[PDB]
């Protein structure tokens, strides 16, 4: 198989997930796709109860479908990339179908409120946690907006050495984190922070994560689900980017449905 010809296409959710009302579809090729219009005519959405939605393309390999709003719990979703045989530009051919079906789960939205310092999870409309946090300082600031939760970990070691910086060395590290769950791919996590958990609440310490206590991160861990949405507000942070991998939610409407296929 020639990497320049034949492209494999990859879906998720995984077939017979139960995910939250941001997550959006996502169909992922191993190579460059040169006609986005081609990919995104091969690819069929059937959605019960049936809501519009519209492709938008994260980068030169993988694209995003999902509605206006978040989805309504209970929506039963079905995909289609019928993409075998398929002239995805320049010679290139899909080399195979791909399906998937899942189901959107119970909305759990988490909001952090730079004001109060306070994370807020609401399932349903109804408030069942508030924890304290410790956000961005104001010279590293967590960015405001729409935050798609992604992977968890019970543990995960952020180590300086994956980007090529030694561990000792001024910019280094190799540091150990419990209970982190991840809402964008530049790195922002909900996590255990025992370090900070006086300044939870009142003040802002951290290098741009949630940082919340060991207990409260282990229950955000055990209540949330991929696709749940986190919002931060009121930071003197920025927005976090539209085309993050988790930030979908952050592009207006009006521009992710007119979409990128020929932009």
């Amino acid at each position: 198989s020639s990497p320049a010809h034949l492209t494999m296409p990859y879906v998720m959710p995984g077939d017979g997930e139960v995910v939250g009302v941001g997550e959006p579809v996502a169909i992922r090729f191993d190579e460059n796709i040169a006609d986005r219009g081609a990919a995104e005519k091969a690819i069929k959405i059937t959605t019960n109860p049936p809501v519009e939605g519209a492709f938008y393309w994260l980068n030169n390999r993988e694209v995003r479908w999902r509605p206006e709003h978040f989805w309504k719990p209970g929506t039963a979703v079905d995909v289609a990339v019928n993409t075998y045989g398929v002239d995805l530009g320049e010679g290139m051919f899909g080399e195979d179908n791909v399906q998937t079906h899942f189901t959107i789960g119970d909305e759990v939205i988490a909001t952090a409120d730079d004001n109060t310092k306070i994370l807020t999870v609401r399932v349903n409309g109804e408030v069942v946690k508030s924890m304290p946090t410790s956000m961005g300082k104001d010279s590293t600031p967590t960015a405001n907006g729409i935050y798609i939760v992604g992977s968890r970990y019970k543990h995960i070691i952020m180590d300086s050495s994956t980007y090529g910086v030694p561990v000792n060395s001024p910019n280094g590290y190799r540091t150990d984190v419990d209970w982190a769950t991840q809402i964008s791919y530049s790195g922002v996590f909900v996590h255990s922070a025992p370090w900070s958990v006086g300044a939870q609440g009142h003040t802002n310490t951290s290098h741009g994560c949630l940082n919340v206590s060991p207990s409260n991160a282990q229950w955000f861990y055990d209540h949330v689900k991929r696709g749940d949405i986190v919002e931060v507000v009121n930071t003197v942070g920025g927005t976090l980017p539209g085309i993050d991998g988790l930030g979908d939610w952050n592009i207006p409407w009006d521009q992710w449905r007119a979409g990128n296929a020929k932009a």
